[PDB]
């Protein structure tokens, strides 16, 4: 394959998910309340349009629609205890155009992934009731 | 090229070793803070050593064996007497964990590499290691 995967950041709970790399990420939808509940990813994969449903369905959706020539070049957030579970409390992304988030209201251990060269092409991690952990595929 | 980071502050001057064929060793010089790093590596048939940061601190060496690669970097950055620098720095290989080295807490960062390896470094250096970033390959 030749994949580059960094992360996941967060807890060891939930069940592993892995969408693999995409030809093109179309949109990312972060479901969010006190904590990061979930992430939906809409993408094309070769060339068919699929959307994957990660984490849980609580919280409020916050959608990042990527325009033409717009790519994800950063991810940051925080993970910490929420009711006996270590999950992502905050999650944000930046693109080559704009910054998004963070979404979620629970402080914890910060992580940050500035990408000086390259971009995010896919996601993996762990999900249950909430988003326990999130990691990322990279490509040039 | 895949470059992630750098984590740290905006002081010092920019360094960039580029990607290596193979990392041979990493020597982290630290006391209160991360002072410097020596990286020994091969590159198109040549063996090279680069030094980043200053001359202070106590050395802690990571020597990588055959088929051993760097699969993680973690640390902390913060204001140490006027400059935002790496106060703690650690690495992990596919065999072993090292450090972190340095005694000054600040803002944590972590880079676990689920697939791929660290192949090189970039960042900023002066008296101490202001910032450190990493080249990644499969
Ligand atoms: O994020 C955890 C939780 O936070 C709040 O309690 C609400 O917004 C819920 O919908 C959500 O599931
Ligand atoms: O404004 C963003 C903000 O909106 C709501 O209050 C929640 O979904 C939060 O988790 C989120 O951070
Ligand atoms: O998502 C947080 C939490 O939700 C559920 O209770 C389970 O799936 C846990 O394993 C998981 O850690
Ligand atoms: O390395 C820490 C510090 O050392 C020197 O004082 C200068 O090179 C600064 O620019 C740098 O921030
Ligand atoms: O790390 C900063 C500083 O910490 C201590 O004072 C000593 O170990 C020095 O050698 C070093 O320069
Ligand atoms: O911070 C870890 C590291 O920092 C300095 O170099 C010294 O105090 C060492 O004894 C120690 O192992
Ligand atoms: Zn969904
Ligand atoms: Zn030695």
């Amino acid at each position: 394959n030749g994949a580059i995967k960094v992360g996941a950041w967060g807890g060891n709970g939930g069940s592993a998910f892995d969408m693999g790399p995409a030809y093109r990420i179309i949109s990312v939808k972060i479901f969010s309340g006190d904590v990061v509940d979930a992430v939906d990813v809409t993408f094309t994969y070769y060339g068919k349009t699929e959307t994957r449903h990660f984490g849980g369905s609580g919280g409020t959706p916050h959608e990042i629609v990527l325009q033409e020539g717009e790519y994800l070049v950063g991810m940051k957030g925080e993970f910490g205890n929420y009711h006996g579970v270590v999950v992502v409390g905050k999650l944000g992304f930046s693109t080559n155009k704009k910054s998004y988030g963070p979404f979620g209201n629970t402080g914890g251990t910060p992580f940050s992934l500035p990408i000086a060269a390259g971009k995010i092409s896919g996601f993996f991690g762990r999900g249950g009731d909430f988003i326990d952990a999130i990691g990322v595929y990279l490509e040039p």
